[PDB]
Formats: C-alpha cells, sequence, structure tokens
C-alpha cells in the first residue's frame, strides 16, 4: 500500500518504560512524577521520530519547534489510546504503568482518563489498525494550528502529504467504506480536546509546584500557555 | 449539486440583530450581556434549524438534545466566523455588533476573539463557501462527541449522511482540489478547540453573577460542566 505510511510504520519508535520507582510509596504525587518523567521520556523520542516525516526536517527549526509545542500532547495521547486498545476500561501508559479506574482517582486523573477512554472506545469500534494510528500521529503534527508558523504554505503543504497518504491508504485498503479516511479525520476533534484537557490538568499541577518536572516536559507544558 | 447541501442552505436561518442597549452606558458587562442575550436567541433558532437536518427528528428527543448541549458553541462560533469572512480582524457577532480589537479588550474577550480571528484566517485561505459552512455546522452536531448518546448507530449514521454530503458536494463542485474535502473536516479540530475556550470564558463569567443570562443559555453552559 501507500508508501508514507509504510515508512511511518517503519520509524515507529519502539516502547518504553515507565519504572515507577519501587522505593517510593504509592501516592497522587508518585503517580503523577512516574507520568511526568515518562512523558519527559516520550517527547525527546517523538523529536526524533518527527524527523522522519516526509518535508518536516526541510522546515526551519522554528517550524519544528512550533507544530511539536502545539502537538505533543496530542501525539502523547494516540499512543496511551492505540496501547490500550486491546484492554477494557485501563490505559495502558506503558507496558508497566497500566492505570484502571481506581489508580485514576487515586492520581486526581479520572475525569482526563476518562475522556481519554471515550477516544479509546471510538477508535476500537472503527477498529483502528497501526497504519492509520501512525498517519494520525503525523497528520496532528502537521493539523496542530499553531499560531506563530513562519512558512504557512509549507506547512499546508506537509497536511496535504499526509492527508494524501491517508487517503490513499484508505482507498486501496478498506473500499468497503468510501468514507473511512474522513471517519478518521473526524476523531481528531476529540483528540484536540482531549488533549487540551490534560495540558491544562498539568499545568495546574506544575503551578501547585508539588511534582517534580523535567527540562523538556516543562519547556512543552509553557509553550501552550 | 448534492440535494443535502441544497436543503440545508434553503433551511439557512435569516440573521438576527444584536439590540445592544442605547441607555446603558458601554462597560463589559454590557458587552457581555448583549452576547448571552444574542446568543440565547440564536439557540432559538438552532434548535429550529436542527430540525432540517436529515434524520434529526428522528433521534431521540435525549439524542437530540445531547448533540446540541454539546454542539451548541461551535454552531454559534460558525455562525459568527462566517459572517466575519469579508472583515479585516472584525468579528461580526451581529450586523449591529461588529467587535474590533479595541472592543473585544474592553468586554475582557481579548484573547478568545483572537482565536475566533484564527478560524476566521484559515477559512478566508480555503474561500470558505456557504454550501461548505452550512455543511459543517450540521456536522460539527452530529460529530459533537457527547458522551450521553442513547443510540449510538443512529447518530454514526447521521455523521456518515452529513459526510457524504460534504465528500459529494466537494468531488462535483471542487474538482481541481480532491482533497478539499478532508481540509474542510481538518478545521474542526481549531473548531472545537475555540468553543471549548469559549464555553470555559463564559461560565466562569456565569459564575462571577455580574453579568445576567437567560434560562436556555444558562442551561447549555450548564449542560457542559
Ligand atoms: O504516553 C504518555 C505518557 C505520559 C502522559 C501521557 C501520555 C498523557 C497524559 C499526560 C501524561
Ligand atoms: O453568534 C454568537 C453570539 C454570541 C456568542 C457567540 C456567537 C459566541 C461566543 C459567545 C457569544
Amino acid at each position: 500500500y501507500n508508501k508514507i505510511v509504510s515508512h511511518l510504520l517503519v520509524a515507529e519508535p519502539e516502547k518504553i518504560y515507565a519504572m515507577p520507582d519501587p522505593t517510593v510509596p504509592d501516592s497522587d504525587i508518585k503517580a503523577l512524577t512516574t507520568l511526568c518523567d515518562l512523558a519527559d521520556r516520550e517527547l525527546v523520542v517523538i523529536i526524533g521520530w518527527a524527523k522522519h516525516i516526509p518535508g518536516f526536517s526541510t522546515l526551519s527549526l522554528a517550524d519544528q519547534m512550533s507544530l511539536l509545542q502545539s502537538a505533543w500532547m496530542e501525539i502523547l495521547i494516540l499512543g496511551v489510546v492505540y496501547r490500550s486498545l486491546s484492554f477494557e476500561d485501563e490505559l495502558v501508559y506503558a507496558d508497566d504503568y497500566i492505570m484502571d479506574e481506581d489508580q485514576s482517582k487515586l492520581a486526581g486523573l479520572l475525569d482526563l482518563n476518562n475522556a481519554i477512554l471515550q477516544l479509546v472506545k471510538k477508535y476500537k469500534s472503527m477498529k483502528l489498525e497501526k497504519e492509520e494510528f501512525v498517519t494520525l500521529k503525523a497528520i496532528a503534527l502537521a493539523n496542530s494550528d499553531s499560531m506563530h508558523i513562519e512558512d504557512v504554505e509549507a506547512v499546508q503543504k506537509l497536511q496535504d502529504v499526509l492527508h494524501e497518504a491517508l487517503q490513499d491508504y484508505e482507498a486501496g485498503q478498506h473500499m468497503e467504506d468510501p468514507r473511512r479516511a474522513g471517519k478518521m479525520l473526524m476523531t481528531l476533534p476529540l483528540l484536540r480536546q482531549t488533549s487540551t484537557k490534560a495540558v491544562q490538568h498539568f499545568y495546574n499541577i506544575k503551578l501547585e509546584g508539588k511534582v517534580p518536572m523535567h527540562k523538556l516536559f516543562l519547556e512543552m507544558l509553557e509553550a501552550k500557555v
């Protein structure tokens, strides 16, 4: 099938481990510290992954950073969603960090995680494929609506290249549903909505000052408010 | 062209006037009171308009209300956006209520209105047509991601019917761009993002208690938090 899709598939990063500190007592602070540390390491991986998206590295450094600073949480959330598709009412933040309802309550994350589970529910019913997941991650990055873009036409071109990939993939692989590509695009509003909820929640956690956060995660959280 | 599109066009409501009270001194409270009163009357019109969308009235009353309670602010914002396309850096909330940057500052709405102007900017560059605007309003209603839907399959059918209308419209009217339908769908995340910003802002205004609000607007604001 479509080459961009195959390319994004082979560029997909390996999963990483959350490694919650086994010497630390379980608490909301430990859960939030674990999650923010995991996100920080995933953001390094995301920055490396984006260089494989056709045309991304040719943008200016400022436009590359603007796209990432707008889209980073959507990309993180799409990952948890995809890893959680074979599960029921649990979120696989990592293989060693699977959050059920009780854990979400303990972390203060019941509302955020229920919103993520709504994304999971919809993708389950659509039978989201890995091919579609990796293409949607790239589309979310290109379509992230940053206010600070320099070369608007080159970013529009990146959106078009990735949108064409999804269109071509669905036309070849899913002839039974001539509207599947659009159905996939129509899941992007709920992704944006959930990401905004997550950014606001963790920005408040940042302000409260009780959860330590690393440099990159803080810089992404700060580029967004 | 497509019959659903033509139908939504002829079902389009007439514009209404804001009628800011000429006896009241200009202030943030007057501006916010004027806007909330205008939105309340538009919501009555929106409820009547939705009955013309194929299949909407056959949903249950609860599903009809759930869709409207999720989508109402996106529909309101799409209207201001469309009315503002021929303007520059001003928002035509109504023919008699056009907000420039100074007025937005006075109302406490500079950030919200700048976000709406970002939607306007994108639709300007795409040369958004009235046909596309009315179809996107209906798609936003059907795709509003309510957590409380009873007949999920009938709502998915409504989404598909409206999505097919946009696809068919663009395939017939815009052969020069085989990805225009998807481009239109890809504007929906920023619409959802801006609507969430507006709902949160006016919910805070509701809590502060200094701006009087009418029953329907309050009930839509309360169904969302
Ligand atoms: O893959 C990850 C890792 C951490 C976090 C998310 C996704 C999203 C919610 C914020 C925490
Ligand atoms: O057509 C309208 C009328 C009033 C309002 C909006 C749209 C949206 C922002 C909240 C106020």
